[PDB]
């Protein structure tokens, strides 16, 4: 089940001496696409008691990408348990938008933050996804 | 006289501990509008023998922006040298249009690279300005 | 096996709104390991017609690091392939030198970059592996 | 007065596809810089009712820096206010102690932040300085 779509600019100064966007942009991008399926739940990171904290990331790198370019974060539902959610990802750009540049995935458990234990996934999205 | 105005996506990790854009991050903005500014003119970057180079970066920082935001760089001909040409900038978003979150300037100066000497302005820059 | 050990240093300004260090900046943390581990046996990354390629990167979280801190990457010898090598990480803290902030590994591939085709490892690679 | 000298090392993933280092990045070492300053001077930064703020920054670049590389920072006392203070950078390498990489200065203002109004600069500062 797709989630979120979102589009990311790339930024001149997303590129290394290679001459192609540096690796650990990319787990920015994914971090943008996140927070904006978040913000449309009303999840806002804003310094809330509770809420999701990332536990895993894998990306596997396929194509790279060169500015400019728009690159688009697609989000699906993997696994749900009671306090976690895997975020399966593709990644392609506007101009190219059935090439997988990467693909991966992000494991998201809530937590209580002062507490440090895990709680109930929202119900926005068990309903999103069930 | 306005000679670009870019719009730039502010990213979640754009911030900072204090909750706002990160200082450093605006020369970025002012960066990738530059580019964007050179591009419409066809000045790629991408490994030219001659091009522009930063001399100088001020930058006065009025207003803090928070995510979600799209800044707003207005790029103005300042001063022309023969080699050098100072582009005058004022930052706003697309939520504030007037409101001035920042300003200042950047002085390029037209250098050939291999060899550190400064060469003539570009016939577009001179014919845009001038 | 240990193949590396890295000390980076951590910077403020690579924290998030959180107030920790930004879950993105551990990429470059282990980009930066690694870029040294490559450097001590002569691979400058400087342009090679060949060189190694990140295929993939998983991380696990495990633990926070807040400024200001020093973090300790220890690279390890995963599975060699005859153009491929795992390097296993782990990441401490120079105050914390037995917590487990995080680990994961990064797959690599050797790679003509103007070819797009997979070479061999070097010889130093497998001499310290094998 | 030299007020601080702070020691930056240059990660590889702070260069562009120029392969120096980015113009942006620079401020991120006046940042670190200043950040050591106030740590030394028990200035956290880490959520006081009062303290400094960037109000402009100025920096002239003078010769890149290239990976791998340590930028030596050196602040200097500007001119000090009731509530401001200028702080003056030099930028040099380990390798090159004596080469003018960058300089300029950071205008600094103390500011009680939930009421955006100018405070004195603390004792330890004026102790310093005068
Ligand atoms: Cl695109
Ligand atoms: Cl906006
Ligand atoms: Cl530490
Ligand atoms: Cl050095």
């Amino acid at each position: 089940q797709l989630l979120h779509t979102a589009h990311i600019p790339v930024r001149w100064g997303d590129m290394d001496s290679y001459g192609h966007v540096n690796n650990t942009l990319y787990f920015q991008y994914l971090e943008e696409a996140r927070v904006a399926w978040f913000e449309t739940l009303g999840i806002d990171l804003e310094g809330a008691a509770e809420g999701p904290v990332v536990l895993q990331s894998l990306h596997t790198y396929l194509k790279p990408v060169v500015h400019p370019a728009t690159v688009v974060v697609e989000l699906y539902a993997g696994r749900l348990g009671t306090s976690s959610l895997v975020l399966e990802h593709r990644l392609h750009t506007l101009e190219d938008p059935q090439g997988t540049y990467g693909e991966g995935h992000c494991k998201l458990v809530w937590v209580r933050h002062a507490e440090n234990r895990s709680t109930p996934v929202p119900d926005s999205i068990r309903a999103a996804i069930a």
